[PDB]
């Protein structure tokens, strides 16, 4: 027969006390009264800085009503598939009695995008003076067209904290920056706020989850998708581009490698009737795209060069110091390649053995991998990866044989001052090269790494990355969505007191509301999710 | 009496209550804690006709963990009390036969797989069940409530009363199975108490219910990064490096991760050898020893003479015998590591080195031993001085820095890597685990790239799964030093066996030897905590 | 066959959530019906919606999922290479409250 | 179908009589009345001798509430796992009507260890006079902070009886004319006493049980820890220590042998051109530690000597009188080794080259086992045992023989006037050496055995032991609970009227309330468990 949800015969057993009496003793000691206690107090949400530089009208905070606003809701929310109701707020400013300045908070209804203008104040708002101690408390109501919110919805009442009267300080002794205080925002679910239908474990969100964890909270977990190094800088450009571990908002990748740094396994061709140092790669074992090994470098060589043997060689122009660099003083042939520590072995043939065994017993050597055309005597650069454009350079065998090696990248063979991946035409476009141009007032940006250089000493050079490894992972494995003309905005803050908003777009690139970005900023960064904003609105910031 | 802060009036007001009503009308909201109005999947049990009387097919102690929702919420609280209903839905054929006994074991008592347990009050359901049986586990306690760390609670046990039997079954060595699904529903008297400050710890320590990944696909070794491929029961297990215990202590010199080894070498004029000394290292846990430096050392002594691989015909695939004498390789028991070396050209005086600086990088073969310029002696007690690298290093007075990443191993013989105390590097002491009362310790095995052979590989032992090492390292776990964190491993077949983790960090098994035919795509699930004195369960053919 | 054994599970997934195939799905309220079930069972798929009505183009509605709860069993099952199977036919009838607008 | 715990159809058997008939016949001849008959009568507990010497303050009785007090309760408690309720205690005093004096009764709360002092009387207390007639019954209430007790709990309420007013006798002639009256204490379970949850027959106890059987009843069963002889004396040292057969309350051992005395199975190697006296041990059959053989003696030679052939040779200043002893007189090269008979049996190769079989036809000889360093020329003492430092000494072979043997410790090569293992430096450690230091007023002790020597007629020397052998076996194979801050106390009573308290600490060492126990002690001793007390509490004793 048919069995419902609680259906079932209940049996009684000997060791069995009085459930109720025990329950009472607990609540007696506990003090239990309401079942959802997190609805009776304010929880720390976030904090935003307020500088003397920002002028009347700037929005220092624009976050939309979502259970995510409250740590507890955000947690329970994972069990449901629908929510509705409002959320209370308690915000306070922590400034010096010496400071001066008003702040205004207002609730904007859905279907409306805020604007950093003073006119927004000709609307009901809450006043908060920098000198106030008593926190102010109000509620972000839940205005909605639907009967209830699905988990993907983002168009909800939005709380906006704008600057009413510019913050002042009677002390102009500051150099890099005058002063600044904190604004903390606490949340408490409102009485009407309630979770709806339960969501069966492990289900997805029919329209795509809100992209709130694309960037890691701590810059210490930031690694680039070009190099496994740890992000250490940003670079604003009028056009960003990359194709390899760059993933689209829909887990799509025009590249040929996964969002993980794994060892590369290839097979090289040993040439008999010839004495060359550059070898071809027959095939690879582990690969996303049939033919191209997963993880094969993203750049090519600068110019055409003969297959002549050689080692490193740089002129006095490169020598220690900081003087101008000369691109013609680089006599390194395998310049622009990737240094890859290796573990190789050779296959000993049957009876038609000539003297391969000798070579097989040889110690492995570091291979200098790269991608480019390779005819008889010349090695031309190629920015169109293919199972036939994989070249390797090293003191390999001179006898016909097939060698297998498992190598892992560790460095780049310096070419010049320019950071790796800076030239479009030098980036291995597998077919289409994803790109992002300046838009409105926001500019695209690369994430800067640090690749170890080969000839110099404990030296390194800068490397551009289109996305942060974790972003690529999340976007590649998860199920995210992003309305038509909008982007996932995040607030990056350094250990100093500077911050700027980064807005990942659908394509996967990050933007900023600045022409340039400083480098003199304490790097133990931290980022928090702000929300989804229209891409036609210049991203906020506070640097220089 | 007074609430901190002042309520102000905003214009856009939540004033409407009808909105709520509408919400409610279209969603059908009733109760606030829906997980209390229905049973939810917990685990499944495959009752076989081979499993005899006395065997325990299920044993769980009352705890939020036995329920999906309960568990996910418990993370928010610091206190819980109350029982939980466990509903068993047996589904076999009406033609079968067999009984299953249920019993509640009070706290402070560990059950054992014996029919003695039935000389205690027990009820029993039959193999041909029609309607589900619900057993409600009482919360017997001597305290007003439970602390999130508490585990000693009432335990529900399901023992095989009468062996399952199938008539239509052949007399030939075969077997039929009767599936049973176990679900849970928190009883009415169940409740979470005080909230816990997010990020805070559990004074006494969180229950170890996540030390082994759910999928064997995420089982990397704490010795070699390759994913686990098999197990090995040994009367004694041991390891030191990258092996953590429940106190989060480590007798090793490496962290629970795999990172590049930044090293610093130095060559001197006139050296007919190729073995070098390590003078310094950047990133390091134990001052002076590079983080991640291999845990194995060279087998025997040998002159520090240049050489290449070389194995007699006793290593040709096909011979079930290997004479360790044919192996003339000098850098035996060495770890192959890709490299990226650079040279420090001294001040403007004599750039005769700029020649050795422009040379292409070589892959160094690392090991740990004592270095008397003439002969290299195997040392199992690591120290910043016993760090030794071997390759075609410069024969000129120099100081070279290198960054390597282990990729393989210089084969020595058929025996797996680190399967012998003597060859296991350590600092102070060497952690170990011996068989104790029917529970034998194990080694997690994984494959590691080898010497000059083809795409060949040899077996490598590991005391912990990389993750256990991580969790245990960065976590605040805990369990009585007389107990084990038990997990149940199930292969892609009807085979399974329990694994108990020692407080020291080693794993045990209730068998003296595990099978080979294990369909490896594995899955683990936390069972709970058991006294070590009890033989770990298992069902293997 | 009356000799069989096994049970299927019936779920009702809310709109706006795509179900995944996994046991974890059973950690959600569900109804069971045994293999030897006789009289047909009728599940009504309720129209849970966030709008006042539907548009002919809408597709994100409530969903009824049927999944294996307890493997199908046959006492005469000789082995793995001796698969056994029974049929289940699904039919629809518009609910009392169904309406074109 | 579901079968409950008593479910079942009862069938009547043909050949069966009427129960009621036989039933009464029983009740009639047996006199059966109630069920827990032990609830209806006081059972002996202990007795108190109140003499005119004990002054105001002296505690004559201090019992803690615990089912163990009553032989009946104690037995029933074994089926259960929970208890709660009090226990009535009856004191029956019988002194002359001519006497005078008063005792005081206190009820100490749980969680507070009472001290012996008059200040104790500054607490509510009841008095009863020496000429009291009808017994007094004090009920020890179960004051607890938990809902019920666990069989392992011991920190309960405590009833103390102390001298309030000295005992007086008008005929008391003086101080050397002690007078005394008896008080007998009995127990009867209180109305509210109750055993709670039953425990499944084979189940194990998660929290060990109370240590009440760690020291056997009669000293006749007190075998040693180091040696197998029967204990015959004690030694109060400011620091005790041992590591071999010594066992921890956690059932752990830093030793290499089990808590039993079994024969030793080693294997001696003999090659030509090597040593013809001291030999190295190779493998072993029975062993706890992978290399070291179970039972291998835990002592080493006093000084370093050369591998020279020798025999017993003690100066005349030994057993010929009561003279002293000089370490120079004794020149027995193998001094310090353990004498132990054996069963020799050498192997024979398929091609017996040398005269091997000639040896295999030789009568086995007694070996002189020990743990020391060996470089074929010199034998130096090494307390750090290992599967290497295992050396034996005797005549042995010469050719290339692989002789296997089976030893059996019987004696010891005398060395000094001091007992065996009385020196830390000489005790074979292995990694760490367990030890127990003086603790305020409790001094650790050594159990003194009597091991046999090897030259003096039938004389023997004293051998030290860290714990009675049974104590070791039980801590080994058992599961006992004891809070480190406390120690399991035992009353040792002499064959006369002498006694002293012995407390075992968590580590496994026994203590005493004295700094030196007397020599004259009729050794047919007896023991009786008292309970668990704090370590910072001087143990009782009525010696001298």
């Amino acid at each position: 027969e048919i069995v419902t949800e609680e259906q079932g015969t209940v049996v009684q057993q000997q060791p069995a006390p009085a459930p109720t009496a025990l329950a009472t003793l607990a609540t007696a000691s506990t003090g239990k009264s309401v079942e959802q206690e997190w609805m009776t107090f304010f929880s720390y949400h976030t904090s935003i800085n307020w500088s003397t530089v920002e002028s009347q009208g700037k929005i220092l905070y624009s976050q939309a009503l979502n259970p995510s606003i409250n740590p507890y809701l955000d947690h329970i929310a994972k069990l449901y598939s629908t929510w509705s109701g409002g959320i209370d707020v308690r915000f306070t400013v922590s400034g010096s009695g010496v400071f001066g300045g008003k702040l205004a908070a207002l609730l904007v209804p859905p279907g409306v995008e805020p604007i950093e203008s003073v006119s927004m104040l000709q609307y009901p708002h809450v006043l908060f003076d920098a000198r106030q101690t008593e926190p102010v408390i109000f509620t972000i109501p839940d205005i909605r067209k639907t009967l209830f919110h699905s988990m993907d919805e983002t168009d909800t009442t939005k709380l906006v904290i704008m600057v009413y009267n510019e913050l002042i300080n009677p002390y102009e002794n500051g150099v890099e920056n005058k002063t600044t205080c904190s604004i903390t925002v606490e949340t408490r679910p409102s009485a009407d706020f309630t979770f709806a239908l339960l969501k069966p474990p492990g289900s997805l969100i029919k329209h795509g989850s809100i992209p709130s964890d694309l960037i890691p909270r701590n810059s210490a977990h930031w690694m680039g998708n070009r190099w496994w190094s740890t992000i250490s800088g940003f670079s604003v450009q009028p056009r960003v581009f990359q194709s390899n571990r760059h993933f689209d908002f829909d887990s799509t990748t025009t590249g040929w490698s996964t969002p993980y740094y794994v060892p590369i396994e290839i097979k090289i061709q040993g040439k008999v009737g010839s004495n060359n140092k550059w070898f071809h790669v027959i095939d690879t074992d582990k690969a996303l795209v049939p033919g191209i090994p997963d993880g094969w470098p993203d750049t090519t060589i600068p110019d055409e060069t003969k297959a002549t043997n050689g080692n490193f060689s740089y002129g006095e122009s490169y020598r220690a110091g900081s003087t101008t660099i000369k691109p013609n003083e680089n006599s390194t042939h395998f310049k622009g390649t990737y240094i890859c520590g290796t573990l190789s072995t050779v296959e000993i043939p049957e009876n038609d053995e000539q003297q391969i065994k000798t070579e097989a017993e040889k110690k492995s050597q570091t291979m200098y991998v790269v991608t480019a055309d390779f005819k008889d005597t010349i090695v031309k650069p190629q920015h169109k990866i293919s199972p036939q454009k994989l070249v390797v350079y090293f003191d390999g065998p001179e006898k016909d044989l097939t060698m297998s090696a498992t190598l892992s990248p560790l460095g780049y063979t310096l070419v010049d001052e320019q950071p790796v991946g800076s030239v479009s035409s030098r980036v291995v476009r597998i077919a289409t090269l994803p790109e992002a141009f300046t838009q409105g007032g926001n500019y695209p940006i690369f994430y800067v790494n640090k690749i170890k250089v080969g000839y110099f000493d404990r030296a390194t050079t800068n490397c551009y990355n289109s996305q942060i490894l974790m972003t690529s992972q999340r976007l590649a494995e998860g199920n995210y969505n992003l309305p038509p003309d909008s982007l996932a905005v995040y607030r990056i803050t350094d250990s100093s007191s500077q911050w700027f908003d980064i807005g990942i777009n659908h394509d996967g690139f990050s933007y900023v509301g600045l022409s340039d970005l400083p480098n003199d900023l304490s790097f133990p960064l931290t980022s928090t999710f702000m929300g989804v904003q229209l891409a036609r609105v210049k991203l906020a910031s506070k640097v220089k």
